[PDB]
């Protein structure tokens, strides 16, 4: 086992093959710990949750200092904090991963090149290398930086993402907000008018396919 394992790819190689919360550790630093979903089964598994969308039981129309830090129960629905996927993105050569499901149909993006700048980049947004059934909505995303209502299309849709004007993905909306472009929303599975029951983000080494 690695001892200070840097992602949930590092924890699983470990023999950890449950899903569920582990520690990691940034540029594998005993003095940076952070407790992580890892998804060990989707896909080959070792990915880290960085959100959770199911029940609609937490507050996503948050402000700057709750995105940059993160928010949530990390078994149920939360939120990362970009703060960590900058420092996680940083460590490696990283893949996004989504996985929706809405009324037992499920889709999924992948993304081969997943990064999130600091915050002097306003925690810009690179996304490269679509493959998967949900359809390519993050394209339109790609090259932004984050927004909240604070820091306007948050405020306009009660979210916050790496906003245009504004979005094709917001899965930080509102839960079970069917109004045009208000909801969990992945337009080129779903469209604006229909949001999304399930929503997972996740990360891990892009070279984890072949390790
Ligand atoms: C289909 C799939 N995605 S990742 C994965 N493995 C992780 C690296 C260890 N060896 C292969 C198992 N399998």
């Amino acid at each position: 086992s690695m001892p200070f394992p840097k992602d949930c790819s590092q924890a699983m190689l470990n023999g950890d093959t449950t899903s569920g919360l582990y520690t990691i550790y940034l540029n594998g630093d005993k003095a940076q710990a952070l407790e992580v979903f890892c998804d060990m089964t989707s896909d080959g598994g070792g990915w880290i949750v960085f959100l959770r969308r199911k029940n609609g039981r937490e507050n996503f129309y948050q402000n700057w200092k709750a995105y940059a830090a993160g928010f949530g129960d990390r078994r149920e629905e939360f939120w990362l904090g970009l703060d960590n996927l900058n420092k996680i993105t940083a460590q490696g050569q990283y893949e996004l991963r989504v996985d929706l499901r809405d009324h037992g149909e499920t889709a999924f993006a992948v993304y081969d090149k997943f990064s999130v700048g600091d915050a002097k980049t306003r925690y810009k947004l690179k996304v490269e290398g679509y493959s998967g059934t949900a359809g390519d909505s993050m394209a339109y995303h790609n090259g932004r930086s984050f927004s909240t209502f604070d820091k306007n299309c948050a405020l306009s849709y009660k979210g916050a993402f790496w906003y245009r004007n504004c979005h094709r993905v917001n899965l930080m909306g509102r839960y079970g907000d069917n109004n045009h472009s208000q909801g969990v929303n992945w337009f080129h599975w779903k469209g604006h008018e229909h949001s999304i029951q399930f929503a997972e983000m996740k990360l891990r080494p892009s070279n984890f396919r072949n390790l």
